[PDB]
DNA sequence: CGTACGTGCGTTTAAGCGGTGCTAGAGCTGTCTACGACCAATTGAGCGGCCTCGGCACCGGGATTGTGAAAAAAAAAAGCTGCA
């Protein structure tokens, strides 16, 4: 096992900016996909 | 059914032409060095996997607020005059 490739994405940085501008609001996986 | 737009005319304008004179700056060359690629070593930021726990989808009951449809009233219009 331990495949799923390792696919890079901006989602940690998106979350990081989100917590700056709106610290109590989160984000669905589709919405993250669009970001 | 009313007039905005196409046609044609006379009047006016300035584009185009060709020419001249001047130079800003496009673009090329040579020099030199600050910067970015390249490399190996190192390791923590970010990856996948995994579990949890509350957001959010779904439910039922009733009040309330849009959202419109019909029915009822009000009005404007149509036809009819009876005098002066
Ligand atoms: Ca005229
Ligand atoms: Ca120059
Ligand atoms: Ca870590
Ligand atoms: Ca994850
Ligand atoms: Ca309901
Ligand atoms: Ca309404
Ligand atoms: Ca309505
Ligand atoms: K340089």
């Amino acid at each position: 096992k331990r495949k799923r490739s390792r696919k890079e994405s901006y989602s940690i940085y998106v979350y990081k900016v989100l917590k700056q501008v709106h610290p109590d609001t989160g984000i669905s996986s589709k919405a993250m996909g669009i970001m």
